[PDB]
């Protein structure tokens, strides 16, 4: 009967999650009760003018009610609300944040690069990469890309990365930032062999399932690098509004999926991964594992 | 630019469905779904509790400033099984009115099995075939023959998930349904099976029959069968960890799949078509035709 929420104000959408405390004998201790992921694109705005424009800081006050009333009916114990790429680039962040308390009482945590990165579900990731394996864990986003390397049940290196898939759609990735990137992959490819990747991101849980590698009755949705290409070849030369009736994309992914396949593309041809595992859990979950890890 | 929206008030999940209208015609931009599970209530105890009833004030809220978000042109909320056995149903519409906005129509099994995407279910059923679209809610299930194009029947059945884990469905109900699908079966041969309801989505998903890049997901019976046996010994909490299912889905996801094999063991039809549509489809339809 224990609830604990998440809010993660992102670049595309914003959502909001709430995970109940299981029973001691059952696996995973926390289950997702409900999930909402709500296009506001605040990247949009940030990316292009510098700032949050008044109609989406007013429409996430409406947000921030309809989230604040979803965990008012599960009573959640706690939770933590984190805005990332978008809100840290935005010039008026602090002024749309103390709108939002005021108006709401949700109080948003602007986040850095850094602890985005590191907030994520460890339970998760610790028995994906049990067998010493070597592991990019990556979660791209509407305007950055975290990459997290494993060896050997151990962290190797993390680092987040200004490249989105809103940023990307604006035109706005800086220069040099991509090519730092792509040495940064190069130097992992030169010293870590049979990398597998662990993607996260609601554009790559989209595409493992067009691609036919859904979950299903398995504990893990895994999909073929090859895979994921053979559907970036079937989407990229359509329009986006025929994406969407075609193959049933909201109209806030079927766009954005472009760039993130082909951010996954990139970072599988550089390490030679041949294998994506999709855990389905994001930076929300990161969140709520902090929160069950504070009460114990 | 334009958006519609629906409200699904059943008896199990409470649905905020939008759609934006393309230049199909319609496509989905969100969906909501939350528990508040009225039959609980309604189908034990004869009317709303007060937890739920303050629940739904909260839930009309957040979704009316949804709403409010993409400035939708019109709306409608229709409530269906629980609310209509519900004694204090009025009252609580009436207080949901006055505290949030929100409108509520209570809707009869007859105005509940008619309010479908007919866009979609006129695709499938081009071929002249014979068909049974399926809507299995937590308090009643909707059961429309398609034959030649046509509407052959349309009935709506005292048979849900949450009726049924309440042991609150009534014997004459169950032989009721029996006799129709017999009914249908001596006259109707060769049935495929149009299954909706948050149930079936997620049955086809754990048969290994998503869609994905498909136009629609078809699931042998067989598949549905075997996924059944899976789930069916294994505990409530189990099923949760195990195959990923939320705990408003791990318990009535049985029930949902016992009323899908009995409608294909009686008809002896092969496979179910799941287009992932619903009543909150119909009413955003029906909504969409009104303005055209
Ligand atoms: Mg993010
Ligand atoms: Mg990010
Ligand atoms: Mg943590
Ligand atoms: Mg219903
Ligand atoms: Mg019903
Ligand atoms: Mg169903
Ligand atoms: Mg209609």
């Amino acid at each position: 009967k224990v609830h604990y929420a998440a809010i993660d104000v992102g670049s595309n959408a914003v959502r909001l999650l709430i995970k109940c405390v299981n029973s001691e004998g059952m696996e995973e201790p926390l289950s997702k009760v409900l999930i909402m992921r709500v296009p506001i694109r605040l990247g949009e705005d940030s990316f292009t003018k510098g700032y949050i424009g008044e109609e989406k800081a007013d429409n996430m006050v409406r947000l921030m009610r309809a989230y604040n009333e979803m965990m008012q009916i599960y009573r959640v114990k706690d939770y933590r609300a984190c805005a990332t790429s978008a809100m840290r680039d935005a010039s008026n962040a602090e002024a749309v944040i103390a709108q939002i308390r005021e108006k709401t009482g949700i109080h948003i945590d602007i986040i850095d690069g850094d602890e985005e990165a590191r907030l994520v579900s460890d339970n998760h990731i610790e028995q994906i990469i049990s067998d010493g394996g070597n592991y990019i864990y990556l979660d791209v986003g509407g305007g950055s890309t975290e990459l997290t390397l494993f060896s050997d049940t151990h962290i190797k290196h993390s680092q987040s990365f200004d490249i989105g898939t809103v940023r990307l759609l604006s035109e706005k990735v800086r220069p040099y930032v991509r090519e730092a990137f792509r040495s940064e992959l190069m130097a992992i490819t030169k010293e870590y062999t049979d990398i597998t990747i662990i993607g996260t991101g609601g554009n790559i849980n989209r595409l493992v399932r067009l691609s036919g590698s859904d979950r299903g009755s398995s504990r893990y949705s895994i999909m073929p690098v090859e895979a994921l290409h053979k559907t970036y070849d079937l989407l990229k030369p359509i329009s986006t509004e025929e994406r969407m009736v075609r193959f049933h994309l909201k109209p806030d992914r079927a766009d954005v999926i472009i760039p993130a396949a082909e951010i996954f593309l990139e970072v599988a041809d550089i390490t030679g991964a041949k294998t994506i595992i999709a855990p389905i859990v994001g930076l929300a979950d990161g969140i709520i594992e902090d929160l069950y890890i504070r009460h114990q």
